[PDB]
């Protein structure tokens, strides 16, 4: 019954329905009157420790297979010929068969990574033209869009398996065989507990829990010559399923009243967020002048928000990329947000994601179409999701039927009064507790309109220069910019 | 077995298998050459496969039976062309060493160019002779297939099977479970008739599946019942909400397209029947159009999202949906909704810019029909009825209808009644600021603004309803 943490229903019906047609003894298959299942197929998000379950049930399924282990390429060798090799690991276990074919042979062969004329080899084989049965494999894959429909049909691939999210108690079960022959050993750490790793940690693979605890026992040994395990939850991963400190550069101040009122109006999505049962999927935008700040917003809104899965959007990331390349990457982080029960996921500077271009307007098609459909596009039942888009226009995106995608739109305006721009002078705390009171008395009777991004790198500016002139500067500076 | 095709299956096996059969002065008397060949066309999960195995061991004591790989053609440098000439090669051999009577080889292509073309039509057909056997082919469209060998001759006969006859699926269902039932052992919950009623679509093959599964399933459960399980897990999503009814519109349009359904099933004279809804997003249409798939009961009924279809080349595109149209085809009848017409377009109203090559993929389709016997009802959802019709693709659609999402406050409070989300009083108060007035919202949205209210402590829900209400106008 070990060792597989989590999946034990699904696992179960799974298994004892293709291992126990086979193990009732023996009249009861006749009675049943039924051919022997040909193979079992799951895909799984990735790091989900597949193979390791799959290698554990041909183990449990036989004494012996002895299991059978094809090679990604698979095709390896051009001339003939590896089409052949496909067809030839088939075929040692088909001579056995025919050599004592009635009962009792079993062979089981798995292929990782699961066109022409291989297409059609593992299909013949597999099924038809006759018998071929005595036999069983297993396929793991990552995504189920990419493999052929054929293989699927009930037949040669009857059943297929989609594997479940980890589960806590199952995280606590792969976590536990480690740290339990550890526990058999005298030395452990009294501080972990098993049941607080778990209840941290949602989103990790299987393959991660050993990786985590490698790492504690490197740190550990870096002690000898929390602590280690909790150095490696700091670093470490690397897991796959988020920096914000790289979209919160500079400290979402309190500048203004405005921006409260935005982090609240993001706590309001968030709580909308999180039963949510009538409404599937929030979309909400950010519109502002540029140099809004209204991206690390939504950044902040995202930490804020905790989900168990999220991740960042970056224009960065797309530069240089084909236009359809840039649909794929997208689509990419698209499927990620899938895996989460409640997740939040970022769309920065979609008029720049677009590559959307003043002069014309030139504009990708393709990568709005990813954009518009997933709006619309629906998560799987149960799991669900936020996304938040920065844009810099607001009205080209309303003309292009984005803005009526989105459930809640906020715009980010940049406040008009001086006494509110002092307020965001003092919590950033750059000038003099004498300068605040200078701009104090130069704000009244005049209006601003500068954004924070431009407002915190306009006073940048003017510090820089020395103290008599700082004042000036900054207000000279405030003047051309206004 | 073999479920249903039995008048079909009769007559055909007949032709083929009789004129052989009468022995042996009858076929001179005739005077007619032996068949060459029959061929069958079929839907996926037809279960052509298991049928032709059947129909030619039923033929012969032993052919016995040859098998075609789906390559056929491996090996390039000479070479493979030879070996689709070689298995026939064998068979001329016998019948030369013994030709008269009685040698008859029976040889099946599975998923049926340059040489092996003509290398397949001169072995079957000619120069002299190579009667004497006959050959099966079995494929899922007849277009692709050549038209040179499907004349009287070389390829007499074509065949299309529609599915497995209900009767018929209740004999070969009937003969494991009766193979069961004579063994004490069986399922009391699983009855045969209803079985055959649940299924409409699925191969002989399919059943001995099915029955797998289920045998699988008994095997489960020691260390309707499991099939109707199986059909309830084993392979809603569309619309988790569910279809309130704030107005008469709302349901007269569900009830408008189960008048459209029971049109194109009833009547002969239309096969085809176009269902348009016509809303400004966030409209909801997309859901009436689900519901109106549902009530239908169609045999087969597919509703194709773009999503599916997401980030495709032009040619992709249009592959799919002439793939799902395909197996539109294959029943006798059926229900498609198309979804997000716009979007498969890829319009943008900037540009123009729009994929004409798709355009007329379904343009052309719509107009086209199924092959008789069989009729079928399009559904698709309209953001713009204006621009559709500017295409003139519109005036190709049987049927037009339109809701414009939420009008009056009648609706709008009998939709939060159905959805029941808020108290008596709080919906008191929300109809004392609608009722009179003019609204304008989709129901998903305002199935999202209800959420954004609930989300209010319990006296800030209603006046943050109104405020988005307000803002949706
Ligand atoms: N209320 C706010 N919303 C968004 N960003 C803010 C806010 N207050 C302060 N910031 C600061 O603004 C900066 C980000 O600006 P950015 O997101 O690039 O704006 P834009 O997208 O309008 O160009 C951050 O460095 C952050 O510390």
């Amino acid at each position: 019954k070990m060792g597989i943490g989590g999946l034990d229903k699904e696992f179960s019906d799974i298994f004892r329905r293709a291992f126990a047609s086979r193990v009732f003894p023996p009249e009861i298959v006749e009675q049943m009157g039924c051919k022997h299942v040909k193979g079992i197929l799951l895909y799984g998000p990735p790091g989900c420790g597949k193979t390791l379950l799959a290698r554990q049930i041909g183990k449990m399924l036989n004494a012996r297979e002895p299991k059978v282990v094809n090679g990604p390429e698979i095709l390896n060798k051009y001339v003939g010929e590896s089409e052949a090799n496909i067809r030839k690991l088939f075929a040692d276990a088909e001579e056995e068969q025919r050599r004592l074919g009635a009962n009792s042979g079993l062979h089981i062969i798995i292929f990782d990574e699961i066109h022409d004329t291989v297409v059609n080899q593992l299909l013949s084989k597999i099924d038809g033209v006759e018998q071929l049965n005595n036999i069983l494999v297993i396929g793991m894959t990552n995504r189920p869009d990419l493999i052929d429909e054929a293989l699927l049909r009930p037949g040669r691939l009857e059943v297929k398996m989609e594997i479940g999210l980890p589960d806590e108690k199952g995280r606590l079960q792969i976590l536990h065989i480690h740290t339990a022959r550890m526990r058999g050993h005298q030395l452990l750490s009294a501080d972990v507990d098993i049941k607080e790793l778990a209840v941290e940690t949602k989103n990790f693979s299987g393959a991660e829990l050993e990786g985590l605890v490698r790492a504690a026992q490197s740190t550990a040994m870096n002690r000898h010559i929390d602590f280690l395990a909790s150095l490696e939850n700091d670093i470490k991963p690397a897991f796959g399923t988020e920096d914000y400190a790289s979209y919160i550069m500079n400290g979402i101040i309190k500048w203004g009243d405005p921006v409260t009122r935005v982090l609240d109006d993001g706590e309001l999505l968030v709580q909308q967020t999180k039963n949510s049962d009538r409404t599937p999927l929030v979309s909400v935008l950010l519109e502002g002048p540029p140099h809004s700040g209204k991206t690390a917003l939504a950044a902040k809104i995202a930490e804020e928000s905790n989900f168990p899965f999220i991740k960042i959007c970056s224009p960065d990331k797309m530069i240089g990329f084909s236009e359809t390349a840039k649909c794929q990457a997208m689509k990419k982080i698209f499927d990620d947000a899938y895996k989460s029960q409640l997740s939040c996921v970022v769309v920065d500077d979609i008029e720049r994601l677009l590559d959307y271009v003043p002069i014309g307007p030139r504009f990708s098609n393709l990568v709005l179409q990813a954009l518009l459909v997933l709006l619309k596009k629906a998560p799987p039942q149960g799991r669900k999701l936020l996304i938040i888009g920065t844009t810099s226009r607001k009205d080209v995106l309303q003309e292009m039927e984005m803005l009526n995608a989105f459930s809640t739109t906020i715009h980010v305006p940049n406040i008009a009064t001086g006494e509110q721009l002092l307020e965001a002078l003092e919590l950033l705390g750059n000038f003099k507790d004498k300068e605040r009171t200078t701009i104090a008395q130069q704000v009244k009777g005049k209006k601003v309109w500068i954004g924070i991004k431009k407002l915190l790198m306009l006073i940048e500016m003017s510090l820089q220069m020395d103290p008599e002139y700082r004042v000036r500067k900054f207000l000279a500076l405030l003047r051309e910019e206004g």
